[PDB]
């Protein structure tokens, strides 16, 4: 049930107030733009975890009552030049005092430095294993003042500038700080790197679409102003809920490519109405009542391919979607407003700079139509060849191997734990509080330790199996309160960990005592199953809603259930080969990338991104189908049509989002890499092989059946414009008897009834023409069947006069209504005097025909009207009068009027 009288409307007020709108809408994107590149100083790093699970609340009562763990903010593996020891007291004493000046300096950001370094004469058999056996490596332990993850790391990147010089800049920094600060400005460099190296690729591929510097320049600052406006709404979301660091490229490696497709195709249809010879208020009407539909169809299909995302609790995802639903949201606003009304400005003007400026796709789908098994099977047993990979799939965390392997933070990182092992630990944890308030006593302790002794799998370094479970360091940050106690132990083989927590869970608490069961492992096995627990309804949402929608596109039940299974296999497909990619590691050496396995949310991410992309690409494509099937055409000539007219901007599209997504695959955190060579494979997938091969074949052996409308869920087709309407716009339509310009009485669309003054005789005479008594007023009806006659009574004359009969069987039907309507206006002569205007019709030179009658008296006198005539000549629709400026308020009879 559509609405295209919104879109009648806006496509003419855009037109009306085109100025206001592009100085409005460019005002407030680019404000947000300024507002907006703050962005990056209010964006979180957590967002991966499950906050509503066990781990978590485990480790929130484990960093209130003990104190959050800092000994592993930063560790600094220190080493004498000259090949010196670590007990040579010189080089001690010179490193010490550089240490204890850089903690001079920001107090607010170290909370001080630990390690052996500290007090070299010491028993401690842990502190003197801060030192290797060689004595030439010996680590210290650098905690900060913080109490989140992401002040942690700022006071980290605060201090860190002149930590790095400390003993002739040969110190090497690693642990959680470090890391995060790689792992973070990976953004930036994924977002320079795009700003150099797609900007020009993906101008000059858009110059390759439209031969012009102004057609393809306008869909790039629609892009840039998207990105601009996103980023604002983005840092105005970050004020009421934390947005992850990865929306950041998000709004950059989808964001900015849809904006741009959409530009692409709104100055595409601009550009073909102009050559189509309406003028550009029409043209921008048009432009927007056909385009900028489709493209708020489009953005609606993407915002119903995210929001599933929704369902997972992980904030990653959730400002993920956000971050795409307001960048599509955008695209589509400004490609049907700053757009709409630039080319309004603009008009013709669109193409007047040509690259001078410096300072067959019907062949291929027929030949796959009779052949469609020779293609069809072909591809689709190679899709789930394809898929087979994606059995092969294993998840993790977030790990230093996310950076690639010659980073040089992840190597101090692996050299440290190959220099000090052991010191690296991901314990489980029991953490005990007591409901009622009291402290814990040591008999609770005892029995709780006995029941986690029980479980097999947990390290037991000194084989005792008493002195496991050994309680949690409590520092000077934990409140102490005594009715909460953790105990904790690593394991031995951590693939283990979903189980033994499970177990340890299964376990039955103290009476009176609530234990949760924490620890790293713990909160990223929680994770997991959130997402495999909330995934099958996420799949279920996603299908049925595209489905549903496809529905509403498409008009059939066929087609959208065969889409659907089209895009299960291009995911199917696109994420086995992801898998091939970076679990098995084919790509890993020439992309300089570890194999490992995936980030959890990353699934759910990919899922939605690449449904969405493949699902967006074939409604896109199969809807100018439907239309040509629509349009009277037949099936196989309507699959040739539908591809015919979009192949170029199909794979102009695919290219620019392509070289975006290529520049994106280059980044050094390995989950970009994963999501843009998913977009890549799935793009590569959606533009060529099923585009090409797979739909057309699938939709011809799905010979007439390929749409199927049952019951009252299907378009009828509404009131086709014709000549009366036509005229009872040139001419009104008037129910009672009145006087036109002359004084002579007239009714109906300009019915003269009679010449004479009486108005008793005017009566007389319709009452005659209308078969009853009327009293001067007859009904809608009447008039149009009064104004059939008169039509073919005009006709009858124009198929007697020399003149005229020529170019009258020449025309369509609607450009003879426009001849009929010349002649109702000034008689047969009167038309047949046009007689070089009406060889040009007769020849369809429509183009210099309107010129040439533009440039008569008739339209000195009569402009209005004879305007949207010479318009109907022009472009053979009844687009100037379908939609037209109110009415008229002269009227005046016309020639041939019919009397019985
Ligand atoms: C954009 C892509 C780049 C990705 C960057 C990812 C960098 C990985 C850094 C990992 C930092 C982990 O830090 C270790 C901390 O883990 C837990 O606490 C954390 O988990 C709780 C769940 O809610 C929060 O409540 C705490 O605030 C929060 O610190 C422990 O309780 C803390 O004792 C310990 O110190
Ligand atoms: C992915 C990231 C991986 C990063 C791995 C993290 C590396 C972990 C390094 C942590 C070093 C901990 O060691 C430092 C020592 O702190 C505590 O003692 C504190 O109070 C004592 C007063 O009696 C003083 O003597 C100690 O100097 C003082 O530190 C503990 O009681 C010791 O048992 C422990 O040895
Ligand atoms: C638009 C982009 C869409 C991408 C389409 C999907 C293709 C992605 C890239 C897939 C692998 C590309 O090849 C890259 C790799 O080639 C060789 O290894 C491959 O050839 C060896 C023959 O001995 C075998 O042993 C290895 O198993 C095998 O991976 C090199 O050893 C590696 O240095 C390099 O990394
Ligand atoms: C406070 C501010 C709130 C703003 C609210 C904004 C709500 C966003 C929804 C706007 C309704 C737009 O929905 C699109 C509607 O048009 C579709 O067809 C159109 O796309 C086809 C592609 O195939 C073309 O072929 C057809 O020419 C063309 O008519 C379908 O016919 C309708 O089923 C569908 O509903
Ligand atoms: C179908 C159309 C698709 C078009 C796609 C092309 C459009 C965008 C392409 C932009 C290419 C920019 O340059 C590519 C990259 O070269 C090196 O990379 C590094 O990558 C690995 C990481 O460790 C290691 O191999 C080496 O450190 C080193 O090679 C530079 O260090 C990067 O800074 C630079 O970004
Ligand atoms: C109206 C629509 C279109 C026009 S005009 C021109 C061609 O491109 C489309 C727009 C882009 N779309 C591809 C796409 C790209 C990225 C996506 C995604 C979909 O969906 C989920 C998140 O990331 C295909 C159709
Ligand atoms: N509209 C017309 O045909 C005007 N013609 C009149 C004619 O054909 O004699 C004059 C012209 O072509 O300059
Ligand atoms: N706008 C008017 O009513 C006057 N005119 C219309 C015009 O100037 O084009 C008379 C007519 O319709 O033939």
């Amino acid at each position: 049930f559509q609405s295209n009288a919104m879109f009648a409307w806006w496509g003419r007020t855009v037109y009306q107030f085109r100025y206001i709108v592009i100085g409005v809408m460019v005002a407030l994107c680019l404000g947000g733009g300024v507002y907006g590149i703050s962005l990056g100083n209010h964006v979180t790093q957590s967002g991966f975890y499950d906050e509503g699970s066990q781990s978590v609340a485990a480790s929130l009562i484990g960093d209130e009552v003990y104190g959050r763990d800092r000994t592993s903010h930063v560790v600094a593996i220190l080493t004498p030049p000259d090949d010196k020891k670590v007990t040579d007291k010189a080089w001690q004493k010179k490193v010490t005092e550089e240490l204890d000046q850089v903690v001079k300096d920001h107090e607010d950001q170290i909370v001080g430095w630990v390690g052996w370094l500290k007090a070299p004469d010491t028993t401690d058999p842990t502190v003197s294993a801060m030192k290797t056996q060689d004595l030439r490596h010996t680590f210290i332990s650098i905690p900060l003042q913080g109490d989140d993850d992401d002040e942690i790391l700022k006071n980290y990147q605060v201090v860190e500038p002149e930590l790095q010089q400390v003993n002739g800049g040969d110190i090497r920094l690693a642990g959680l700080n470090p890391l995060a600060s790689e792992l973070t400005g990976t953004i930036g460099e994924d977002q320079k790197r795009a700003e150099v190296a797609a900007i020009p690729l993906v101008a000059v591929v858009l110059f390759f679409v439209f031969g012009t510097v102004i057609a393809a320049a306008l869909p790039a600052i629609i892009g840039g102003l998207a990105i601009a406006g996103a980023l604002g709404i983005m840092r105005l979301v970050a004020e009421f809920t934390p947005v992850h660091f990865f929306a950041q490229p998000v709004v950059t490696l989808i964001g900015l490519g849809i904006a741009i497709d959409y530009g692409l195709f709104i100055v595409s249809r601009f550009r073909e109405e102009i050559a189509e010879g309406y003028d550009t208020e029409a043209a921008v009407r048009r432009t927007v009542m056909t385009s900028g539909r489709t493209v708020v169809f489009s953005a609606v299909i993407i915002v119903a391919s995210s929001v599933p995302l929704l369902l997972f609790p992980q904030g990653f995802l959730k400002s993920i979607t956000y971050a795409i639903i307001a960048s599509v949201m955008l695209a589509a606003i400004l490609s049907i407003t700053v757009l709409a009304a630039a080319l309004a400005i603009l008009g013709p003007r669109v193409d007047a700079l040509g690259v001078t400026t410096l300072l067959f796709w019907g062949r291929l789908v027929n030949v796959v139509m009779k052949r469609p098994i020779a293609f069809a099977a072909p591809i689709l047993v190679v899709m789930v060849l394809l898929i087979i990979p994606l059995g092969q799939l294993s998840l993790g965390g977030i790990s230093e191997k996310y950076l690639p392997p010659d980073n040089a933070v992840r190597q101090s990182q692996e050299q440290f734990d190959k220099l000090f092992p052991g010191f690296r630990t991901e314990p489980l944890t029991l953490v005990m509080k007591r409901e009622d308030g009291e402290p814990i006593t040591d008999a609770q302790i005892a029995d709780m330790r006995a029941k986690a002794l029980t479980v097999s799998g947990f390290t037991d370094p000194d084989n005792d199996p008493e002195k496991m479970w050994k309680e949690r360091p409590a520092n000077d940050s934990g409140s102490k309160d005594p009715s909460v106690r953790v105990i904790q132990n690593g394991l031995e083989n951590r693939n283990d960990a979903a189980k033994k927590i499970d177990e340890l869970r299964a376990l039955q608490p103290p009476h009176g005592i609530e234990v949760f069961v924490g620890g790293t492992p713990a909160l990223e096995q929680d994770s997991i199953h959130s997402l495999f627990d909330k995934l099958p309804l996420m799949a279920l949402i996603l299908i049925v809603t595209t489905t549903v929608l496809m529905f509403l596109a498409f008009g059939s039940v066929v087609l959208p259930i065969k889409a659907a299974l089209m895009s299960a296999l291009t995911l199917g497909s696109t994420m086995g080969i992801l898998t091939w990619m970076f679990v098995d590691g084919h790509g890993s050496g020439l992309m300089n990338y570890t194999p490992q396995p995936l980030m959890a949310p990353m699934i759910g991410l990919i899922i939605a991104v690449i449904w969405g992309l493949s699902t967006d690409y074939e409604v896109f494509l199969v809807s100018r189908m439907v239309e040509a099937r629509e349009r009277g055409m037949s099936t196989a000539e309507a699959i040739r049509i539908g591809t015919a007219t979009t192949g170029r901007l199909i794979t102009g599209a695919a290219l620019i989002l392509a070289v975006v997504a290529g520049a994106f695959v280059f980044s050094d955190l390995v989950m970009m890499k994963y999501l843009a060579f998913g977009l890549l494979i799935a793009l590569l997938l959606d533009a060529t092989i099923i585009r090409m091969f797979l739909v057309p074949a699938v939709m011809k052996l799905l010979g007439d059946d390929c749409w199927w409308a049952p019951r009252w869920m299907k378009r009828v087709q509404e009131k086709e414009f014709n000549i009366f309407e036509m005229l009872r716009i040139d001419e009104g339509l008037r129910l009672k008897i009145y006087k036109d310009t002359e004084g002579y009485y007239t009714i109906g669309i300009g019915h003269l009834l009679t010449k004479s003054p009486s108005l008793n005789a005017a009566k007389s005479e319709l009452d005659k023409a209308i078969g009853r008594n009327t009293n001067g007023v007859i009904t809608k009806d009447e008039a149009e069947k009064l104004f059939n006659q008169d039509v073919d009574a005009a006709v009858r004359g124009i198929l007697r006069n020399a003149k005229l009969k020529p170019v009258y069987d020449s025309l369509d039907a609607v450009r003879r209504a426009a001849l009929i309507n010349m002649v109702f206006q000034m008689g047969e002569t009167g038309v047949a005097g046009f007689t070089n205007s009406l060889r040009m019709l007769q020849q369809k030179r429509w183009d210099e025909a309107a010129v040439n009658l533009a440039k008569s008296r008739w339209y000195n006198q009569t402009p209005n009207r004879a305007k949207r005539v010479i318009t109907t000549f022009r472009t053979g629709t009844w687009d100037a009068y379908e939609f037209h400026l109110g009415g008229i308020k002269a009227f005046h009879h016309h020639h041939h009027h019919h009397h019985h």
